[PDB]
């Protein structure tokens, strides 16, 4: 009964209808992300590695409702613990799959930050995460594979927090773009 987008470009579309609202229907996007097969054809040219860190791919801007890009994720490679700027946000896999593991937000006192959930995301699945619900870090599980993830930021957004996870202490980081759609950046 999910309306099934046939082609990332589908997707695309009903998600500019999603978002041109006030209301975002969380459960209601996360099915769609969901219920789109990913089809390598259609995001290949998103799909631009690096030898050392993952990659920041923008596919659209949503019409300033959200930026959807595509992560690039190499052997072993994976995120900070990190916030998400009060925004909305959904990961779809891709290719591949992440370890997604759940944290508790610190307080002024340094500690070791505390795991509140872990686990792989699946084929296909879409998750969501906001502030209200943690921190989390992301990973490829595998060191022989890639991983490959789409994402939806909604407002969009461009610096975010990253925690150390021995004291829970935070660094403003400001997100970059590997490449727009399909171009390097500079
Ligand atoms: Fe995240």
């Amino acid at each position: 009964e999910v309306l099934k987008p046939r082609t990332l470009a589908d997707l695309i579309r009903i998600l500019h209808q999603l978002f041109a609202g006030d209301e975002v229907n969380v459960e209601e996007v996360q099915a769609i992300m969901e219920a789109y097969e990913s089809d390598p054809t259609e995001w290949a040219m998103y799909a631009k590695f690096d030898q050392y860190r993952y990659t920041r791919n923008l596919v659209d801007q949503g019409n300033g409702k959200f930026n959807l890009m595509i992560l690039c994720w190499g052997e072993g490679h994976g995120s900070s613990i990190h916030d998400h700027t009060n925004s909305h946000c959904f990961l779809k896999m891709l290719q591949g799959n992440l370890k997604e593991t759940l944290f508790a937000w610190p307080d002024k006192k340094s500690n070791e930050m505390v795991k509140k959930s872990e686990r792989v995301l699946r084929e296909n699945q879409c998750a969501y995460i906001n502030d209200s619900v943690g921190l989390h870090r992301v990973e490829n599980i595998s060191h022989t594979e890639p991983a490959v993830s789409l994402h939806l930021y909604s407002p969009p957004f461009d610096t975010c927090h990253a925690f150390d996870q021995r004291t829970g202490h935070k660094n403003k980081v400001t997100m970059t773009f590997h490449s727009k759609f399909g171009i390097r950046t500079p």
